[PDB]
C-alpha cells in the first residue's frame, strides 16, 4: 500500500511524510527516486547533515526538503511540477550504511 499524491502540472506540490520524532531520534532524511521495480533508489536530497539544523530547506533544483524533527514530520516541495518529475518516490531515515522507509508515494500530474 503505497500512497498516492496529484499535482498541476506548472505549479508546486508538497508531500509530507510523518514519522516518529524519538524512533528515528538524530537520523538525517534523504528524498529518493525509484527506477522500474524492484531497484535502484537514487538520492535526490537529504536534510542538513547536522541534525540540529535539519530544519533548514535544503535545495537539489526544483526540489526541497525540510524536516520536522521534534513533531516528526518530512515535508518535500516539488516546486513546478514537470511530466517528467511524476514517477514512484520515497522518504527515507538513514542510519550508517543503511536507510529505512518512512513512506512510499506516486506522484501524478495534469497539464494546464
Ligand atoms: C541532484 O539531481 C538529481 C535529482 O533529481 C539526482 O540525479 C542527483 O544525484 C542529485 N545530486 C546529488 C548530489 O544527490
Amino acid at each position: 500500500n503505497t500512497t498516492v499524491f496529484q499535482g498541476v502540472a506548472g505549479q508546486s506540490l508538497q508531500v509530507s511524510c510523518p514519522y516518529d520524532s524519538m524512533k528515528h531520534w538524530g537520523r538525517r532524511k534523504a528524498w529518493c527516486r525509484q527506477l522500474g521495480e524492484k531497484g535502484p533508489c537514487q538520492r535526490v536530497v537529504s536534510t542538513h547533515n547536522l541534525w540540529l539544523l535539519s530544519f533548514l530547506r535544503r535545495w537539489n533544483g526544483s526540489t526541497a526538503i525540510t524536516d520536522d524533527t521534534l513533531g516528526g514530520t518530512l515535508t518535500i516541495t516539488l516546486r513546478n511540477l514537470q511530466p517528467h518529475d511524476a514517477g514512484l518516490y520515497q522518504c527515507q531515515s538513514l542510519h550508517g550504511s543503511e536507510a529505512d522507509t518512512l513512506r512510499k508515494v506516486l506522484v501524478e500530474v495534469l497539464a494546464d
